[PDB]
């Protein structure tokens, strides 16, 4: 009945070192909310409200500590263990009974997006019967991502995890929504070029079946880097700037679960009262004003 | 008819004294670029290529020696001057003659907007036969700007001009769309107590005659604060952090031209090729290719 | 590791929520570096090797883990829980067994110090033999600090704490030097109307004995502030901004404890190996040739 | 009996396109005052009073309009063109009747210096009776500028102009002060394999006479990058960092001129005036008052 999506938490963090050997990237801020809420918020404007959230060992019990159960926000949240980064296609594998005979969306914990008509933008995916979607955006570093290729016909061709000579400037960002025939791909699936259970290797599946939809992002939506701790204080600078001019915050799960429908007023004043000691508390109360 | 454009650019920039003592406000770089390429690039995606800037007596030289007449972009540019800034609305007094009988777009030199579908947000204003189209966006600072109160059913029901107590958070843009009622409408206005031409005044007699449209510009859109120093320094982080993942401008005038075809590859390269050895000059050449 | 020295790395992290649900506010990151590395370093840089952490009973062993016994980095780190935030002064009964006969400094875990000769602005309040060594510096809102009030000579006659009349734009910041005597008046001490054990009535103590010296930081130096969300981006823009201009670090303590004889060549190799697929490991690498 | 110095403020300006197409670089804001100010600060907080300005054909007479003879600053501004910026050196030959047989200081129109003592660092430049004093900065990437390898010992041995093989990552930077005897150097100067009229083929015919002070800048001052529009955008954010946490001011003119003596309160509130609109005139005026 509710829709099913798996937010992938976990890895190394080796990059951001020493910053992510003191906590979890996806629990770094971005602005005032920790980077978690951003793909969380995602998975809600979707329509998704039963949640797995994957991380590593010792951070699992964190996300569990920020999260619970979701039910304060209207949502079924479970986590499991990924033991190794061993790949994002495992989130299927472990996800697998979590899943069932669904759909399911998959999320990275790092994927940070804004604009306008967003879920608009994830309309078509989450209405598929069969096959996949998953979204391209401009980047001027493709060596960095997935990149698809287009024909002249703007048919999508093929696709390519971290090529060392692009084909576009296309990258494939991290949302994806499947079908239930992605658990038996993943199942599947070898160790590829870099050692990992890859993502790009299930979409080149369905790709290859003539069933992979790409839904072009356009350049007025922004696809936040968090790949360097430059690009993390610019995201956060980003966040920052609309939400001050605003005097309304972007990817808040109470907001949205609230304007959603998912929980009412009277559950949005009993989150705010104790929280309105500070910022944050006092933006949920007003929600509830008018 | 045909819809003619206004940029209003003058103003003394008190404000921001010294800085504006030595550069003009929308000379003033944001990023990449002069902050009056950002609304003349708004005026272009709305398909307005017949331009009139209006400018203080000192700053229309630099305005030209920036812009020239516009024919390198398609464009047709013409200058008039505003001995002094005695409100919003005295632009369609000095504008009269080059309105003619023409629908008017009217929008402040300093006003940036960035989103995705922009051109669809103003599509219904462009394609407006008679009446007025403004702009509503949510802030968190509403006294600073003209307000439009709505009612419980989302109907536009009251303008009031920097009100010391507002009746809502939701500011009126600096982008306006009129038909050809607004020349006189402008004559014909005494001035407020500040002793300005008010465009709100303008706005009030629509919304009286039940002839003002009110669109919604959402929180997916960003309409970029230029009125402190330090909002100045945001707005420029805020175009580099997407020009600077996407590889993309923000507001090219150049390339907007070119993808609108209002100039053709041949004239894009000649465009170029004297400005090869910097990086506008570079981005420039390579939309020539791919 | 003789001289000593605390961090007082603790508190509620209530203004930051939600992002200090999970996290303690002195393990976030400002830009490249865990918080706690800041006050650290400075430490360090005035020669203190024997280092007592207190934080909260959920993240002191978070604080453990991350940074063991500082024999690393030629440092004796040691660790203790504080109940409850009940105030700065607390670090010293908390830290009464640590501190011992001996001489100590506090630092709080959210300073971030910055500017030329730092190191002997202190090294002679380290060889001060009897008396306190607190450090003033103009700020724009006194109001939210301990205050010292100076008479036309330049001495000190007045401290109070968060006054709604400062008399003075001068803030005391938090790293203080204290003799022996500093436990007994933390042990005499009872909470102020703010409830809290306040460092500004430990200060006043000595004031009044006419043992307390009063080091002017002038506008050369730079005390960041990390009060709110948006000061958090602001010090990480700040030390983004100095690093990447001059390819040197600011506050990495592994730099510090090579730099002063803490720990051999060999040391840092070791230690840079498993950072080195980033800019802070090879930066460290490369101290070692150049 | 003023002593003398140049600020250069010419060059193409092609790299900023479109940015310094109809405003001069020097004239771009650094957060709240216009770029030249801080040279300007610099040679003032110097204790240099006798200036020359040396742009090009187009803008000399902008810095002029701007700054007038600057006795309203207690300083004597005159200015001169270059035809073309044939290279540093040539400010020498074009000011060499403004330099008459005194000593002279040379500061590029778009560095700027801050720091803890900076004012005591150039005074001992001004101090020195013959020779000349440069300032060595590490760097990220000293490819870009002059650069100075140093002894064993740490004497300054050599220095080499954009070192395909820098020799160390110290440069030199655009903050020069020279006796009388530099202007018969350059005088004999021939054009480098740039084809320039270099500034470290002086500095280097000091060096080898023995009489090249080569100041070490540390690592806590900043010398702030101004080539590209993103180090604009970094120069303007560290800048307003530091003011709106201290509430104090760096190289604002009229605060220097009223603190070193050279004019007095009645002057400075006369300047305010044109300013008293906004914070920045404000903060003029309280200096009189506190
Ligand atoms: C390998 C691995 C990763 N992760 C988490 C860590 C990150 O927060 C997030 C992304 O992992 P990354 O190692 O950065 O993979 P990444 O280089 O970001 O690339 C992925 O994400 C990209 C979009 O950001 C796509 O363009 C690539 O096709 C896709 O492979 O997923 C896991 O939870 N488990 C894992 O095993
Ligand atoms: C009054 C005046 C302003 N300007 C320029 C200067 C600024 O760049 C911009 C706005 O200047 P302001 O001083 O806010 O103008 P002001 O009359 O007080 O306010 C207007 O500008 C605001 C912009 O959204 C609106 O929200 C208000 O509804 C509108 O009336 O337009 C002109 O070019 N000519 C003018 O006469
Ligand atoms: C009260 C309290 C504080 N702390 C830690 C948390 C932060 O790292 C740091 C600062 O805590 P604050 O609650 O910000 O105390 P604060 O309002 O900042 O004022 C203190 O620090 C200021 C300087 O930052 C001083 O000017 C004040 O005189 C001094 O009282 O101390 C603890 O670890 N335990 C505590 O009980
Ligand atoms: C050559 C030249 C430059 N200028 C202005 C243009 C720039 O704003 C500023 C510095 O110009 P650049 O062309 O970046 O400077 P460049 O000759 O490459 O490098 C100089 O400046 C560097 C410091 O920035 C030093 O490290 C070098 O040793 C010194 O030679 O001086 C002039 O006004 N006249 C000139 O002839
Ligand atoms: C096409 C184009 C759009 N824009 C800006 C205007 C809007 O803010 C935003 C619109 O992007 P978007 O609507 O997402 O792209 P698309 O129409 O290609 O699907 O981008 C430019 O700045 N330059 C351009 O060349
Ligand atoms: C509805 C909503 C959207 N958002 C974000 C998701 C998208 O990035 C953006 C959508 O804005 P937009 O589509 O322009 O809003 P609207 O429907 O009011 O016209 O805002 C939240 O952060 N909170 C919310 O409650
Ligand atoms: C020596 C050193 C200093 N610092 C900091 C302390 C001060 O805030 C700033 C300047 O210290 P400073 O001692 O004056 O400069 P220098 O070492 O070049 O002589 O640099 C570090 O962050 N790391 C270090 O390794
Ligand atoms: C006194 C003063 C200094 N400065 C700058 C020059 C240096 O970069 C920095 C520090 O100067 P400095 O004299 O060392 O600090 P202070 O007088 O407070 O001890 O401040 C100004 O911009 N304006 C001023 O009025």
């Amino acid at each position: 009945k509710m829709r099913k999506g798996i937010i992938l938490a976990g890895g190394s963090g080796t990059r951001l070192y020493p910053v992510t050997m003191a906590v979890s990237k996806q629990l770094l801020p971005i602005y005032d909310k920790p980077m978690i809420y951003y793909p969380l918020s995602t998975l809600m404007l979707a329509g998704i409200r039963d949640i797995l959230i994957i991380s590593t060992p010792q951070d699992t019990p964190r996300f569990q500590q920020l999260l619970g159960d979701g039910s304060q926000w209207g949502l079924n949240l479970q986590y499991k263990v990924q033991p190794s980064p061993d790949g994002l296609a495992q989130a299927f594998i472990i996800g697998e009974e979590f899943i069932g005979g669904d759909d399911c969306a998959l999320v990275l914990g790092d994927n940070i997006f804004y604009g306008h008509d967003l879920p608009k933008l994830m309309e078509a995916a989450v209405n598929k019967e069969s096959g996949a979607t998953v979204f391209a955006y401009h980047v001027n570093d493709p060596e960095r991502y997935g990149v698809v290729e287009f024909d002249k016909n703007g048919t999508a061709i093929s696709l390519e995890e971290k090529p060392l000579e692009p084909k576009s400037n296309y990258a494939v960002t991290g949302l994806y929504f499947y079908d239930n025939d992605v658990v038996q791909m993943a199942k599947n699936l070898k160790p590829s070029a870099r050692g990992e259970l890859e993502i790009t290797d299930i979409n080149r599946i369905y790709l290859e079946q003539g069933r992979l939809s790409v839904a072009m992002m356009g350049r007025g939506y922004a696809w936040l880097d968090t790949g360097t701790h430059q690009s993390l204080i610019e995201a956060s600078n980003f966040i920052a700037t609309i939400e001050e001019r605003q005097g309304l915050k972007v990817s808040c799960p109470e907001e949205i679960a609230f304007r959603k429908g998912f929980i009412d007023v009277e559950q949005v004043r009993k989150l705010a009262v104790p929280l309105i000691k500070n910022n944050y508390g006092q933006y949920l109360y007003k929600m509830t004003k008018d």
